[PDB]
C-alpha cells in the first residue's frame, strides 16, 4: 500500500493555538474563578516601542491608502524572527503588546541557573538580528531586554464565556524594572536574576543606584559546547519540538480536535478572531487604521505582593468590567500587571462593532467602572486614562505565535494618563471636545510631562454629572 506523508495541522484547535502560550494550551486548570498556580522561572521582556513607535510614518499620505497594511507586514517581519528565537530556545510566549513580548521558561528551582544561561544566550542573538539593521536613515530598528528569575504567580480570571490571564508577583514586577533600566542592544539582569545565574558564564556591570547587572559578555568555560549543553536543558522543558516533531516551531502545531479543550481555548479568543479562523471573515479584515476610544483602566493593591488576596478583587473587577463594556460592544483587548497596578486596555470603536456616540458612552463606562471598582474589597486606587484617535489594529506576532494587538500614540496616551493621574478618570480632548456632555461635567487639568508623550494637547478630568 502506499504511504501517503504530511499529517494535516490546519484544524480550528490549531489555529486558536497560534494565539495562546502553552501556559494555556497545555494548562489543563479547574473550573474555578479566579483560578491561581504558583511556580519558578525565567522571565524575558523585549522592549519594542523602537520599531511599533513607526505607527506615525504609516499614517502619512506617503502610504496611500495602505498605512495599516505596510505597518502589518513590517512589524511582523521583525517580531517573527524574535518569536522564532524565543522558541527554538525552548521559551514560551506569553503575551504581546504595542510596545514589549513577554517570554517564559517554566522550570524547577535546581534547574534556575543552567536555564538562565539559555535565556542570556538567546537575549544575544536576539540583539544580534538588529545589529545592521534601519529604515529611512534610522537604526531606531534595535530592542531592549530585561531578564528576571524566580517565583511566579499565575492568575486565570473570567466568565462563563470569556477568560484572560496574568503572570504576576516579584520576578514579574523584576522583569519591567529590569528593561526600563536598559538602553538600546542591553541585556538587563534583575537582582535575583543574578542572584541565581552561573556567574562563570558571564562578565557584567553595576548599573548606577541598581542592584540590577548589566550583560556585557557570555564567555563561557574553555571546554564549554553551547548545543551539548543546549541539548541537556532541554530534558527540564516539557514541549520542546522533538524526534518526529523536531521541525515544528511549537508542539501546539500538532494539536488534534479535541471539543472540550477548543471550549476552553477559545475563550481567551475575541469573537472576531474566531469568525476569521473559522474562514467567515477575509484574512486580512482586522489589518486597520480605524478611529477607536482606549479606556485603560489601572487597579492598584492595598497589599501588592499577596497573590491569593489580589485574584479575587480582579476576578470582581473583571465581572463588572465586562458587564459594562458588553452594554456598548467595547472589548478588553489586553491585561497586564507589573508595579502591582492591573491594568485593562479596553476599546470601544473596534473592526464590526462601531457605535455612533462612542465618546459619551466610554466616559459613561469609564465613571461606571471607577465608581465599581472603587468599591473592590482590596482595590486601594483605581485610575482610568481615556485617549480617543486613530489607532493602527491587527495580528501582530509569527504564523505560529500571534495575537490581536492595538498600536498608537492615543495607545501610549491613554497609558500614561492612568498612571501620572492616579485615582481619578481622565480624557483626552478629543474625547471632551466630541461628547455630548455639558462643560462643568469635567476639569481642566494641570499639564505634566508623560514618557513618551509629546504634545498631548489639553488634558481633562471627567468629574462625572454632579458636584458630589
Ligand atoms: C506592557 O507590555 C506587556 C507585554 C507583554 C506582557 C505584559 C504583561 O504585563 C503580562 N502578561 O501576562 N502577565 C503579565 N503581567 C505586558
Amino acid at each position: 500500500m502506499n504511504t501517503p506523508k504530511e499529517e494535516f495541522q490546519d484544524w480550528p484547535i490549531v489555529r486558536i493555538a497560534a494565539h495562546l502560550p502553552d501556559l494555556i494550551v497545555y494548562g489543563h486548570f479547574s473550573p474555578e474563578r479566579p483560578f491561581m498556580d504558583y511556580f519558578d522561572g525565567v522571565l524575558m521582556f523585549v522592549d519594542i516601542s523602537g520599531f511599533t513607535a513607526m505607527t506615525e510614518k504609516f499614517s502619512s499620505a506617503m502610504y496611500m491608502d495602505r498605512g495599516a497594511e505596510q505597518l502589518v507586514e513590517i512589524l511582523n517581519y521583525h517580531i517573527s524572527a524574535i518569536v522564532e528565537k524565543v522558541l527554538i530556545f525552548g521559551g514560551d510566549i506569553l503575551k504581546f503588546a504595542g510596545d514589549a513580548l513577554l517570554a517564559l521558561w517554566r522550570v524547577e528551582r535546581k534547574q534556575l541557573k543552567n536555564i538562565i544561561t539559555v535565556v542570556i544566550k538567546c537575549s544575544l542573538e536576539i540583539h544580534g538580528l538588529f545589529e545592521t539593521q534601519e529604515w529611512e536613515e534610522g537604526l531606531d530598528i534595535r530592542v531592549k531586554i530585561g531578564l528576571a528569575a524566580g517565583h511566579i504567580s499565575m492568575l486565570v480570571f473570567g466568565d462563563e464565556t470569556h477568560s484572560h490571564f496574568l503572570v504576576i508577583g516579584q520576578a514579574v514586577d523584576d522583569v519591567r524594572l529590569a528593561q526600563n533600566m536598559a538602553q538600546m542592544n542591553d541585556v538587563i539582569l534583575s537582582p535575583n536574576c543574578w542572584q541565581l545565574c552561573d556567574r562563570s558564564m558571564i562578565e557584567i556591570e553595576s548599573v548606577p543606584d541598581q542592584r540590577a547587572v548589566k550583560v556585557n559578555f557570555l564567555k563561557p568555560p574553555p571546554n564549554f559546547n553551547f548545543d551539548e549543553f543546549f541539548t541537556k536543558c532541554t530534558t527540564f522543558m516539557h514541549y520542546y519540538p522533538s524526534g518526529e516533531h523536531k521541525n515544528l516551531l511549537r508542539l501546539a502545531c500538532t494539536l488534534k480536535p479535541d471539543p472540550e479543550l477548543e471550549m476552553s481555548l477559545q475563550k481567551y479568543v475575541m469573537e472576531s478572531i474566531l469568525k476569521q479562523i473559522d474562514n467567515k471573515q477575509l484574512q486580512g479584515y482586522l489589518s486597520e487604521l480605524r478611529p477607536v476610544t482606549i479606556v485603560f483602566v489601572n487597579l492598584m493593591f492595598e497589599d501588592q505582593d499577596k497573590a491569593e488576596e489580589i485574584g479575587p478583587a480582579i476576578q470582581d473587577a473583571y465581572m463588572h468590567i465586562t458587564s459594562v463594556l458588553k452594554i456598548f460592544q467595547g472589548q478588553i483587548n489586553k491585561v497586564f500587571m507589573f508595579d502591582k497596578g492591573c491594568s485593562f486596555l479596553c476599546v470601544f470603536g473596534f473592526p464590526g462593532e462601531k457605535v455612533p456616540d462612542e465618546l459619551t458612552h466610554a466616559l459613561e463606562c469609564a465613571m461606571d467602572i471607577f465608581d465599581f471598582c472603587s468599591q473592590v474589597h482590596k482595590i486601594q486606587t483605581v485610575s482610568i486614562g481615556v485617549a480617543s484617535g486613530i489607532v493602527f489594529c491587527g495580528i501582530v506576532g509569527h504564523t505560529v505565535r500571534h495575537e490581536y494587538t492595538v498600536i498608537g500614540q492615543k495607545v501610549n496616551l491613554a497609558a500614561r494618563m492612568m498612571m501620572y493621574y492616579p485615582g481619578i478618570v481622565t480624557c483626552d480632548s478629543v474625547t471632551y471636545n466630541g461628547s455630548n456632555l455639558p462643560a462643568y461635567f469635567f476639569k481642566e487639568l494641570p499639564k505634566k510631562v508623560m514618557k513618551g508623550v509629546a504634545d498631548s494637547g489639553p488634558l481633562y478630568q471627567y468629574w462625572g454629572r454632579t458636584e458630589k
